[PDB]
């Protein structure tokens, strides 16, 4: 009894009324429209497709007003420890302009109460990128785990990095996002917190052990993570509070804006903007495909 069950989120309607779904400005300042679950479900945003729970953006219509048109949904439901698993079939590809994540949010003013990127990334990006954002006086150590460290300071506004770049691992496997994790058919993303620290596991389809999905996991028995996040350089307990789970797809915005135009989408427009706005066709792949999401706690 490591870990057992406490919120299985089913699929479709179900799942979906586990969430609330943010319709304000994006925070991000992306060039993105977030909508509410009713005009989701009228413009085939959210779903079910075969049994799995559909989340993706409007890739048919000429953007106006805030932005193309997508979804934040943020879980009713927190959770302080525990351990998150997440089975997707699809996730939002490695399309120009796109900013999708599937990440948690503390309570309270950020960064105060933590953040946990587990899957992110920008425009055409390989690679999975998975971030703490916290207040200062966090670092974690450079072993345990099979990615590659990026930057060591989780502060977000660490001296010596970018701005909120946090602390990042960046994966080494090219099926862990986008294009290529599609083209595998997905895989799954555990994360688990303790007081101790974060760690994520990135299992592409095929190679998740048997007990992944099942009541009780045991990450004591697992391979190594792709991203590990401890040390005593932080005060794990104290830097993160309840979390919140969101799904979300933005697009342009402080980070994929901002590095349009050094990246290989450059040659598709002069700017994010425009090409997002006039290209609906291009986000077609932009979407999440979620066989289960499940978590355990201690
Ligand atoms: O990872 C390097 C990249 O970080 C960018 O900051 C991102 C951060 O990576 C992401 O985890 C967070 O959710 O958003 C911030 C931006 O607000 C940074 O902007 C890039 O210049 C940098 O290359
Ligand atoms: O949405 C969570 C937080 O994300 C950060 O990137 C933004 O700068 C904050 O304004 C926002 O509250």
């Amino acid at each position: 009894e490591f870990y057992h069950l406490v919120d299985d989120y089913g699929r479709g309607n179900g799942f979906f009324d586990k969430f609330n779904f943010f319709t304000g400005d994006d925070p991000t300042h992306g060039y993105v429209d977030y909508v509410s679950r009713d005009v989701a479900a009228g413009a085939g945003l959210i779903g079910e497709r075969d049994g799995r729970t559909y989340m993706g953006v409007d890739f048919t219509n000429p953007a106006s007003g805030r932005g193309r048109r997508s979804v934040r949904l943020e879980s009713k439901n927190t959770y302080e420890h525990g351990l998150i698993v997440i089975d997707l079939a699809h996730m939002p590809g490695s399309v120009c302009g796109t900013w999708p994540a599937f990440w948690t949010l503390g309570t309270g003013d950020w960064p105060y109460g933590g953040e946990i990127d587990i899957i992110e990334g920008v425009n055409d990006n390989t690679f999975n990128h998975m971030v703490l954002h916290t207040s200062d006086g966090c670092t974690i150590d450079n072993d345990g785990f099979t990615g590659n460290l990026k930057t060591s300071n989780c502060y977000v506004y660490a001296p010596g990095q970018d701005a909120n770049a946090g602390c990042g691992i960046e994966a080494t496997d090219p099926n862990s996002y986008g294009k290529g994790f599609n083209s595998i058919g997905g895989g799954i993303y555990a994360t688990e917190i303790t007081p101790n620290g974060i760690s994520i596991w990135f299992f592409p389809r095929g190679s998740e052990p048997g007990d992944v999905l099942g009541d009780n996991p045991n990450p004591a028995n697992w391979d190594t993570p792709a991203a590990k996040f401890a040390g005593g350089g932080c005060d794990w307990e104290g830097k993160f509070n309840a979390q919140r789970l969101i799904f979300d797809v933005t697009f342009c915005g402080d980070w994929a804006g901002n590095v349009w135009g050094i990246g290989g989408c450059a040659s598709r427009a002069a700017n994010c903007v425009d090409f997002v706005r006039d290209n609906p066709s291009a986000f077609a792949e932009s979407y999440w495909l979620v066989n289960s999401l499940r978590v355990y706690a201690p």
